[PDB]
């Protein structure tokens, strides 16, 4: 494995698990001795599992007192309806759309269809809440999180890979828990494959502020793994250039006529291997094209 990637369950830091499967993690904060926190809502058939985990580290799962959502997607809150009955005490801390999102009817939709995709044969889920009776509270850009007395973090607005995305900065660690902001962690070559599927401008402009921050130390996205050294500083950094590389290419194959097909099934793939495992049916390529579409009209 590499050094700079951590990359298997159980803890990876002082104060710091991976809950669940490496490519759709929640992750667990220890906040006091008798406080925790979770970061990252994961896929709905993964309830069970992360349960599991969770009761291995947290003997009593009323001290778990908040979970933070960088955003809306379905691989990124499926476990919320399944696992908040059983914290009693959890507050959800979720931006303003991205709570809009469990109001809305076709927005609830879509991430159910999508969570019961990846089902197999032989599982029930818990009962659920209703995703309208979520214990959530929302937080603002800029807002500090005053999670225990050595964990304060801050919400940074993110938007372009969603229109609600945002991250989770713990400068005492320089730490950050980026979502979806930065792309996808190709494991085998060691850089960013860009996830753009809102705005292009908005992805690159968060990037530009979140190379801002002072110099990281542990970066976690949302799939993947905990990510330190150089990949943590640079991370960023790489992210925009990855995301301009793709761009570049873009054009060049649209310059010699080449429908956005060709390139989506070229991308479709060099990467659709790493997540066949949470990203069900046919989504991947029409993630891909998507991605394509919105490049292509703000930069042909
Ligand atoms: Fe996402
Ligand atoms: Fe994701």
């Amino acid at each position: 494995s590499h050094m700079l990637r951590l990359s298997a369950p159980g803890q990876l830091d002082d104060d710091l698990c991976l809950l669940g499967d490496v490519q759709v993690p929640v992750f667990l904060l220890r906040l006091g001795e008798a406080s925790w926190a979770l970061v990252e809502g994961g896929i709905s058939r993964d309830a069970e599992l992360v349960w599991a985990d969770l009761c291995r580290w947290v003997a009593d799962p009323s001290q778990v007192h908040y979970w933070l959502i960088t955003h809306k997607h379905y691989d990124h809150c499926g476990l919320l309806p399944y696992l908040c009955p059983r914290l009693p005490n959890v507050q959800v801390l979720a931006s303003e759309r991205t709570c809009q999102a469990w109001k809305s009817e076709s927005a609830v939709r879509v991430v159910e269809r999508l969570n019961r995709q990846l089902l197999r044969a032989e599982q029930r889920l818990p009962e659920a809440c209703a995703w309208d009776a979520l214990p959530v509270r929302a937080v603002a850009d800029g807002e500090w999180l005053e999670l225990g007395p050595r964990h304060r973090l801050q919400v940074i607005e993110a938007h372009g890979h969603s229109d609600d995305h945002v991250v989770f900065y713990d400068v005492r660690r320089r730490r950050l828990f980026c979502g979806d902001a930065l792309g996808e962690f190709d494991e085998a070559e060691g850089v960013w494959r860009p996830l753009v599927f809102d705005d292009m401008e908005a992805y690159l402009e968060s990037l530009e502020r979140l190379q801002r921050l002072p110099t990281l130390l542990q970066l976690i996205p949302g799939h993947g793994g905990l990510l330190r050294g150089r990949l943590a500083a640079d991370g960023a950094e790489s992210a925009y250039t990855e995301c301009l590389r793709l761009c570049r290419r873009l054009l060049w194959r649209q310059s010699m006529g080449e429908s956005l097909d060709e390139l989506s099934e070229e991308l479709h793939r060099a990467w659709g291997g790493q997540s066949v495992d949470f990203l069900p049916g046919e989504l991947h390529l029409g993630s891909m094209r998507r991605m394509l579409e919105i490049l292509s009209r703000q930069a042909l």
